[PDB]
């Protein structure tokens, strides 16, 4: 004990002594409160934010809650794709100075999917890991992109010295029923994408995502099963 | 009754209690007058128009019977491919102080093929639905990408609350002996286009396009049989 | 009867049959809660807005009164500066799918600004009034560059049909103690860019104001005289 | 004899054996039937044209009455500045193929006035003549940028092998009773760039204008006279 | 009689009324003199030429021998690709102030292949005729993009009026023992795209081509077997 | 006591409890070893840099002596004009991973001067305070831009919470004989932007400046008053 | 005798009459000091450099060494891929006034590989060689594309007049255990593009690469063996 | 003796013991022939051009006599102006892959001065001293930019390590009768700038010029008289 700690309108679940869960919430029609998941990463003297919250304020809000229980700078952010419950908060981390980074491909499709583009683009190597010179100070934060799958730009976190991976909305918990939103999905690759993030963080056993509690590597395989019958 | 009604050069049929089918005509050396159609919409309190005439002053004479006939605003107008008889009228459309949309592609084409270009540029998802952050105020007007036919930026139109759905050129009426002009067509992807336009409107019954008057679905599977013979 | 309606966090008061000032508060340490003005024209079918409220919150709320109060589409939205108080709540403008318009300066002053410019840009004759080219459907708003004063981009509109003229933060009310926020101000040219307004509206008995209460025309000779004490 | 030819809604006034005057009207309420001036060129086996008419259709009844009363291809047209009477025809001579020319400036300003740009841009040196690289085949057209005066774009032309200047709006008859409109005059510099056309063509007897029938270099001096009290 | 002019370093040979083959030689170390082909066209009042000369200097001597056995203006000029035989003359043409036209494609490889750009840009439909927009006033020349062969980006010209079409340095005489240059060449779809030039000019009984004397259609059938032997 | 401390081949020396000098040399033929300096400032838990050092090796051993004395992360730093002694170091900045911000006129100037450009550029108001949207994070730098003397772009930088005011190379000690290099100097507005640093900072107390150690408020007037005699 | 000349941190090897290796070290975590290897060439009165060395402190090495042993000026250089030790020294160049080359890939891609692009993009043509109008004053450098491999953008030299071919890090010794550092390879073609280098330059004898002695031409054989296994 | 060496069309004349002035002719219609003069300079292994010839083919020449004569590489060319007789031969330069230079305003003005720009653009000091970065390798070369006179663009050069400087077409001999073409002519600036290249070469005693034989600084002189009478 003790529990998740309310904030706002916002959860936040501790993942790990340095590793924090933060949790919002969107009401749509029929589906009731969606949660979308992102993480907070203390690394050394400063916070590193993995994804925005649905909206601005909700945004603040995370902000607020660093301040309040972790006192340090957020030195970056970083999301996933340009979808609203990833991106939809990108103006308050403007306002606070705080510098963005997303896939080069997520800044090209922020316009078109109404998001606010990140001020810095990573790009990566063939194999799929981010070349470092486009994410400086990123730190214990290893950014892979697997390939087209919820998105064409989705991109996945692994978090050194943990044993946690964050794959966002390309992973779904072992579970689900299906793969949620596909409006934007590559139908084709998504399993192999799915895959590929799998082995790109092998060790990974605590498999964060957007919109289920934390699960175990079954996450991956049930989800690459369920992309298996796009194709 | 009664019937269509004769305003100036063009005529004007009522589909729906608001919807309305604008006709214009251009001489052709040999092919008699030939008929090119496009739709008007009223949603509300304003107006929508899809497609303009062959040329500025028809489309100005649209505009004309609008005020005459509905007596509201022309909110926008969008129009679904870069040829004389879809956007032969946008600058009557632009003097008006109307706000344009076509598909990206087709404002990308616009200057080769001797037309003006829209002022606003759509993008449709990888599924072929428009994204909405691109199409604001469309309210009734569905806008999905079918892929490459009759030209490789044809976009097609449903109309919410109504069984109609317009194919533009992509698709020929039932008995249409031939797939018309091909000068700019994607022989090779016409025919699957034309079928993702009938699943992207599964439920409409009368279907509209540029050429003939409204038909049944009987057109989109006899223009999809007829696109066959050319891969 | 009665008073100055009370709606969210804002106040509307009606200055004529179809224009209205909509007035916002931000906590500024030590000035107490800081109102700014601005202003909603009803123009026959559709509603006209000049500046936004400080926040995008506060300009969503804009839009729900008259929704609510006059319930007819916004066709436009045009911001006189590039400061917070003026265009502090474009997002929200845009999240509703409303065109905006600005001084195409205001627009290049915008980032440096921290300000999300407006998606059109106004351009001015060298006498000062709008080119109509570039300010499409503005009815009754009669748009006027009065040169640099407040800012180096302030303008000012009129309402045709009214005897109100809106000068924005160029001009201070007949009692002001001084011309305020000088940080972007033209120290030199503001004294003629304030006498040049009041001989644009000549006729205007009514002169709004971002932050007092609507005036005389005494407003404009007096701003006039304590710009005069500048160069 | 004869007259002056009516060809359509437009009138011909041969002014040389190579020269003729194109006349074309618009109706604006109040000031009646207002005409606009232009030039044809005929220079051995092509057609050089100075203006476009008020309108497209007007614009492309000019170049019928040049194919039946000629019959030689228009080489080029040239337009002396940004607005409707000068370039409102623009789109009829791109239709028909022929290579358009204006002052860089005018290109420039062309979509503040609501204008289509010509294709090529003039540029002249520092004495006002235009560069030669920038005009190519313009034969017997002599062009001269004189400096602000109606608009700042204004230029003007004079016909090699005749004694014909023409100044467009720049200049007025020997007895106007004001400069029109000067919605985007230069009051500044208006009487110097008079007086520099004047000295451009010091030998030119016939000084053809805008808006009435060709008149002497008494024109000229009017013209700045008129405009010395505008400074 | 009489037989092929010699005119300055050139040789012009008449092979229709309104039709001339002329011809420039390069000296290549070991290959003695290489002579390079084109065409000029008399189209009304205008002459019409395709291709350059290698030099700018005996471009220079084209244009002179039109002036004095035609003139008439040289309303324009076509390149058929960015090689130093077909646009090595470039300067000379816009000199004269000749309008030139080439593939667009020939424009963006120019600057790697040394060569100056033509100052419009022709595109073509996915047919592989001109999209005429982009070709005004080109008459009876036929303008076809065969696909990649030669080069990436050679075109076709065929002459209405005439059994003649233009192959340029796709196609070689009926008895050639190779290709030539395959440095640009796409060797894959060489075959296919000399093909393509044959239907699209069916009824076309002399074949002009760069490097050797006007042949029958068995120019086209023999290249086409050559080019199967490199895929 | 203690004295200076000597790192690598720079020396450091502690003006405030949170603010250090830090001085580089070059050897010039003739003007034996010149000193330039720089400022660091300890901002809470970050570091903050102004000036690089010449060369990129030493600014790397600036970074070196942060690491091993405060061990605090450099947040960003903020160089005063485009020269080898103020911006010769950025890769070394910039391959740490620092965030770099100059006059926006610096970066412009970079190229010409032979420098790397910052990441980032910093607008600056009518006033000559540093725009706060395009400074974030820069805490108790204050930013001022006092306008051309030593350089076209040269800025100014305040420490609040001190008595310090950096003037860089605008500024000399109180004895000097010269305003020394002078290549890029404004000699018309020099002795004014001395004086407006001044005014800029009047509670300043300790001077700093780039080849001279700290000095009092006479080095401000010295310097205008030797700036004086070139206008 | 004698052996190679050690300068510096650097080690020279000659090959030719008119070519020498250059080796500069890099310490890396485990793998000790890691030799990069570049080519220097003698062409009359100038020296042509191939490959940086891993830093710039290193490459102006190499450039004194040149002065002291040759004493001709550096015409140019050209760096065969975005990594460190092949383009980690471009600054060096630059600083020294020497006109740099690589491919325009390379260019794109040195960027995101925290490279400084070259001043001048080699283009290459459909075959691999480069086309000449992007190599000037290249002499004996024979430059070639294979296609992708060690990296997108590798490419190779040749040196004319002598038994040489500089395969860079595209190539292997005959007896390594493994092709390296994958992190920006193309499995797919690596192999054919080895074999691609051989066929490009058939006669060479000593295959000179990036991180082991010349080699014979098993070097080829052997690391398009090992690249067939990726495959 | 000897005297000056005649070869194919131009003249060459030794001013110092490595440095020769180029002299290029062209007829104009009722001058006769027109010289142009230009300089060559030798510098240790290398030779600099200053100014090409009127034409391509007299340029060329000028590099074959470079060969015969000196037989030495052409590191650079740096151009004086935008006008044909010394910019004319830009294209010979290039063929021949020579780096090539102007003033960053003679390339802006290149085309609408008919001229091909340089490859590089120079950028002066405030001082009209060349910023040394944008010149590298220049030697000798001392590039001065004296303000506008004969062109706003006019540059002028000093060769170290002699008495001469060259004036270009800003400066006459002391005895011409005015100073000639003033066409792109600043007459306000004319006389300014001319003893402002005074005062920049204060020792040089041998002044070269564009058209008339190297004088003494008694054509300086007398050029900036001649141009007082233009003020
Ligand atoms: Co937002
Ligand atoms: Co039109
Ligand atoms: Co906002
Ligand atoms: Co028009
Ligand atoms: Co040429
Ligand atoms: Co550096
Ligand atoms: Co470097
Ligand atoms: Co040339
Ligand atoms: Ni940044
Ligand atoms: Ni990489
Ligand atoms: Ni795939
Ligand atoms: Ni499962
Ligand atoms: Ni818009
Ligand atoms: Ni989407
Ligand atoms: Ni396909
Ligand atoms: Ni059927
Ligand atoms: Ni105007
Ligand atoms: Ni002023
Ligand atoms: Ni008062
Ligand atoms: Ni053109
Ligand atoms: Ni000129
Ligand atoms: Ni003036
Ligand atoms: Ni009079
Ligand atoms: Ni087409
Ligand atoms: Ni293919
Ligand atoms: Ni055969
Ligand atoms: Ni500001
Ligand atoms: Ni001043
Ligand atoms: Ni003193
Ligand atoms: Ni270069
Ligand atoms: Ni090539
Ligand atoms: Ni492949
Ligand atoms: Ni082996
Ligand atoms: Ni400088
Ligand atoms: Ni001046
Ligand atoms: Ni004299
Ligand atoms: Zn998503
Ligand atoms: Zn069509
Ligand atoms: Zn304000
Ligand atoms: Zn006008
Ligand atoms: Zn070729
Ligand atoms: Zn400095
Ligand atoms: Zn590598
Ligand atoms: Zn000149």
């Amino acid at each position: 004990g003790p529990g998740d700690q309310r904030f706002g309108d916002l959860v936040f679940r501790q993942l790990a002594p340095n590793v924090w869960q933060h949790t919002s919430y969107l009401d749509m029609p029929g589906f009731g409160a969606v949660a979308s998941n992102g993480l907070i990463v203390r690394d050394g003297g400063r916070v590193l934010v993995v994804d925005t919250a649905w909206t601005d304020d909700q945004t603040a809000q995370i902000l607020n809650w660093i301040k309040q229980e972790i006192n340090l700078p957020v030195a970056l952010a970083v999301v996933t794709h340009a979808h609203q419950d990833k991106m939809g908060g990108m103006d308050a981390l403007h306002a606070a100075g705080i510098a963005t980074y997303a896939n080069a491909l997520s800044n090209q499709l922020a316009p078109q999917e109404g998001m606010v583009a990140a001020q810095h683009s990573l790009t990566f190597a063939a194999n799929g890991w981010v070349e470092p010179a486009t994410a400086p100070n990123f730190g214990p934060l290893k950014v892979f992109y697997p390939g087209p799958g919820h998105t064409s730009d989705n991109i996945t976190v692994g978090i050194d010295g943990t044993d946690i991976a964050f794959g966002g909305c390309l992973i779904k918990d072992s579970k689900a029923k299906s793969l949620g939103n596909l409006g934007d999905a590559d139908t084709e690759h998504y399993a192999a994408s799915v895959r590929a993030f799998g082995a790109a963080f092998p060790k990974a056993s605590m498999i964060v995502m957007s919109h289920s509690a934390p699960d175990s590597r079954a996450a991956i395989t049930h989800t690459a099963r369920m992309a298996d019958k796009l194709r």
